[PDB]
């Protein structure tokens, strides 16, 4: 995340780190047994780490559980990143406490202008590589579709929305993929792609979760 701040140890209690020997993506806990992340984060051999603050230091409040299965959205297109969402089931249930909590799924989509909180352990430099070890946060509004589509012509579908600042300066960045975008207490987005990080007129693009609630609910209930 670039132009963001240190959230604080466990202040985004629904934030997860996907690890396959190292941290490679973020995710959101939706209930004791399931995590939602980006389909482009699909890997075989995932370990989910909950209650994480510093990914390189075991400070006692962590839970490391292996994934029992992964379900990529049936219509995921790796070329356009359209329908970039995946569900991960935990082999054992997470013990929910003050530091490990689930986030709610939306009942309706959020309007442009709404302020959201984007978090993760990604790169913090636009022009440079600096990978932080503690969680970073960024408060950013949802942009109108018009400004999102002018920045990426022919690339935005109805399953994506942009958030950030057009001036640039603030944005999600690689590493952060699969992480949450929460607005008014609901998980409204998943970090999906962007043009580099924090550039001017290049906001981040997020998977629009409100369009997949029935698929999420139906799939978790059947698996
Ligand atoms: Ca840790
Ligand atoms: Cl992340
Ligand atoms: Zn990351
Ligand atoms: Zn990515």
């Amino acid at each position: 995340i670039v132009g963001g701040y240190t959230c604080g140890a466990n202040t985004v209690p629904y934030q997860v780190s996907l690890n396959s020997g190292y941290h490679f993506c973020g995710g959101s806990l939706i209930n004791s047994q399931w995590v939602v992340s980006a389909a482009h984060c699909y890997k075989s051999g995932i370990q989910v780490r909950l209650g994480e603050d510093n990914i390189n230091v075991v400070e006692g409040n962590e839970q490391f559980i292996s994934a029992s299965k992964s379900i990529v959205h049936p219509s995921y297109n790796s070329n356009t990143l359209n329908n970039d969402i995946m569900l991960i089931k935990l082999k054992s249930a997470a013990s929910l406490n003050s530091r490990v909590a689930s986030i709610s799924l939306p009942t309706s989509c959020a309007s442009a202008g709404t302020q959201c909180l984007i978090s993760g352990w990604g790169n913090t430099k636009s022009s440079g590589t600096s990978y932080p070890d503690v969680l970073k946060c960024l408060k950013a509004p949802i942009l109108s579709d018009s400004s999102c589509k002018s920045a990426y012509p022919g690339q935005i579908t109805s399953n994506m929305f942009c958030a950030g600042y057009l001036e640039g300066g603030k944005d999600s960045c690689q590493g952060d993929s699969g992480g949450p975008v929460v607005c008014s207490g609901k998980l409204q987005g998943i970090v999906s792609w962007g043009s580099g990080c924090a550039q001017k007129n290049k906001p981040g693009v997020y998977t629009k979760v409100c369009n997949y609630v029935s698929w999420i609910k139906q799939t978790i209930a059947s698996n």
